[PDB]
Formats: C-alpha cells, structure tokens, sequence
C-alpha cells in the first residue's frame, strides 16, 4: 500500500535530519537549507506493508510560494518544532497551522517535538536562561497538539534515534485509517 507524507516546520528545526535518519540510517554531517526533496522508505505496521513518499520542504520565508506545490495529494502531515526553541512552538498556530489547514483540510496532523536530547543539555539551558526561557515541556507540546486538533503528539531525537521509529508508525497508522 502506497502513502504520501509531507513534513513542515520552522528553519533548522530538524525536519531533514529526521527524514534522512529514518530512511538511510545516517545522520547528515553538513546542514544545508532545503529548497525541496523527495525520499522513499518501507514500513510494516499492524501486518500491513506500506511504501512511503517522504516530501521534504523548506522552512524559509523565501520559499513560501513553492512549498504549496507539494501539498496536492498528501495522506498525512508531520508538523514539527524544536525543543530548544520555544518560539518554533509558538509559530505552530501562527504560521503552519493556517497554511496547512487551508491547502490540506481533512488530513491527519502529527505534532512532533524534535531535538529531545537538548532538553537535558547544559549548554542549551544556559543560553536560554539569558532570554529568561527554558526548553519546551512535554505537557505544553501536548496542549498545543490538542488545541489544533492533532491526531497525536510525539517527541524524539534524530541524533540519538530515541523515538524516531514510533513517529513514523503513528504516521502510517493515521494515513491508513481515518
Ligand atoms: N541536537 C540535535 N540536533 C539536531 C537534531 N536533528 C537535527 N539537528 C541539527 O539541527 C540543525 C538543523 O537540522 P535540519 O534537519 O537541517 O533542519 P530543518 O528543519 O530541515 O531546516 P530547513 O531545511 O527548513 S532550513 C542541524 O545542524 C542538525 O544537525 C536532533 O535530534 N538533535
Ligand atoms: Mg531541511
């Protein structure tokens, strides 16, 4: 069974690394902003065999016009944000929810907190202290997921691999049913 999925979220929130890890097992060395890209990977969930189309998108403003060209026949969407950056969570209902909600209504959305490893990182906590902030708490991410009627919230780390597999299984599970 074939299904298509699109990933979206702020700049450098880990969109790409996540998709590459899951389908190539390697963690990209050099960070290069994405214009657009396509990937494929297979997965078995609840006995079903599913081929997956992974459409990567850009989080940059400069590309707002072309990003909507990948939305056409989407089955499920992974709306991502970063745990070290509280603002990227704020921009969920601001920019991404409206954009997606327009182009792709009636399509399941999986809210995804990324860079789960940086929640404990000391360097991270110290830099955010200047800004009188702190990493995102699992609760607030779940609240945001409910607020926008997401199919489910999930967290993970593409660096350590913590929870990466569960993210896609939930996506596939949602792309089949509903
Ligand atoms: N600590 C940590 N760093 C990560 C993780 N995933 C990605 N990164 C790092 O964060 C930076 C952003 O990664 P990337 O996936 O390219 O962002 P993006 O959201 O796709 O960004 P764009 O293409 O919209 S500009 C990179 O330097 C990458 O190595 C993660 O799980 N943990
Ligand atoms: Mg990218």
């Amino acid at each position: 069974i074939r299904k298509k999925l699109v990933i979206v979220g702020d700049v450098a929130c880990g969109k790409t690394c996540l998709l590459i890890v899951f389908s190539k097992d390697q963690f990209p060395e050099v960070y290069v902003p994405t214009v657009f890209e396509n990937y494929v990977a297979d997965i078995e969930v609840d006995g079903k065999q599913v081929e997956l189309a992974l459409w990567d998108t850009a989080g940059q403003e400069d590309y707002d016009r072309l990003r909507p060209l990948s939305y056409p026949d989407t089955d499920v969407i992974l709306m991502c944000f970063s745990i070290d950056s509280p603002d990227s969570l704020e921009n969920i209902p601001e920019k991404w929810t409206p954009e997606v909600k327009h182009f792709c209504p009636n399509v399941p959305i999986i809210l995804v907190g990324n860079k789960k490893d940086l929640r404990n990182d000391e360097h991270t906590r110290r830099e955010l202290a200047k800004m009188k902030q702190e990493p995102v708490k699992p609760e607030e991410g779940r609240d945001m997921a409910n607020r926008i009627g997401a199919f489910g919230y999930m967290e993970c780390s593409a660096k350590t691999k913590d929870g990466v597999r569960e993210v896609f299984e939930m996506a596939t599970r949602a792309a089949l049913q509903a």
